[PDB]
């Protein structure tokens, strides 16, 4: 019902969401302001394990200058039972606003676009490519999307249909290109309300298609013109010929209208 991290005491609400060892809370300070703790459970935890939080607070840390498209971190306690993170409150995440919302505004898609290919980029320029981005991984905090993790330590609940070829025929890898299919696969959800892959139910069968060239991925007639452009150059199977980020922030889409 109540937790301290460093000096300032918090009030729980309610909880968010959990990720074996990880849970996040709902918390009121004492000028009763809105802030969300992440409590990070250690008593279990491996050398690789520790090191991996130790890595993602870290770049959390570095990174609040870098860009605004980044979750705000304002404290943190580290002992050797536990994490505190005291953190932004977002209205909701991307995956459980997708869900609820049935149709999209096209101004509300492109806006989200440029936002999650700003927060990428700044991963990218600091070496870091997360390899697991899904909708889950961004927050809306006040018309803005924010990452919320790097994907150094371990993901959260509240698929394999966002997962690029080139990680599957890996079986020296890899390249930032990786989480520009994953983002594609994100905007052709936001375009079309279903993953390009998210008609095969057999996993095995799924991801044969991901990788199988001769499989054709279907791009269905829009009103916009340069969005069917950007789908077609993200979700490209050869990461060589495939679209890069810089590339993909100069696009008409992008930056017309
Ligand atoms: C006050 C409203 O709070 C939220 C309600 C919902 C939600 N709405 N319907 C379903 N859900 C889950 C979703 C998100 C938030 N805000 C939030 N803020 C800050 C957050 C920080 C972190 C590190 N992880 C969150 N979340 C983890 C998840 C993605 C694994 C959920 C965070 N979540």
């Amino acid at each position: 019902q109540s937790m301290s991290v460093k000096g300032r005491i918090y009030s729980i609400l309610k909880q968010i969401g959990s990720g074996g060892s990880s849970k996040v809370f709902q918390v009121l300070n004492e000028k009763k302001q809105i802030y969300a703790i992440k409590y990070v459970n250690l008593e279990e935890a491996d050398n690789q394990t520790l090191d991996s939080y130790r890595n993602e607070i870290a770049y959390l840390n570095k990174l609040q200058q870098h860009s605004d498209k980044i979750i705000r971190l304002y404290d943190y306690e580290i002992t050797d039972q536990y994490i505190y993170m005291v953190m932004e409150c977002g209205n909701i995440d991307l995956n459980s606003w997708l869900k609820k919302k049935k149709s999209i505004d096209p101004w509300e898609r492109k806006s989200y676009w440029k936002n999650m290919l700003e927060a990428v980029h700044t991963i990218h320029q600091h070496g870091i490519v997360h390899s697991d981005l899904k909708p889950a991984n961004f927050l809306i905090v006040d018309g803005m999307l924010k990452l919320i993790d790097f994907g150094i330590a371990n993901q959260m609940q509240p698929t394999v249909n966002y997962m690029p070829p080139e990680a599957i025929k890996d079986m020296s890898k890899i390249s930032p290109k990786s989480d520009v299919w994953s983002l594609g696969c994100i905007l052709y959800y936001m375009t079309y309300g279903k993953t390009p892959f998210q008609q095969i139910i057999n996993q095995i069968s799924k991801l044969h298609a991901i990788i199988d060239p001769n499989h054709e991925i279907e791009f269905p007639d829009i009103p916009e013109k340069d969005l069917q452009d950007v789908l077609k150059c993200c979700l490209k199977r050869d990461p060589k010929q495939r679209i890069s980020i810089p590339e993909l922030l100069a696009h008409p889409y992008v930056q017309i209208q």
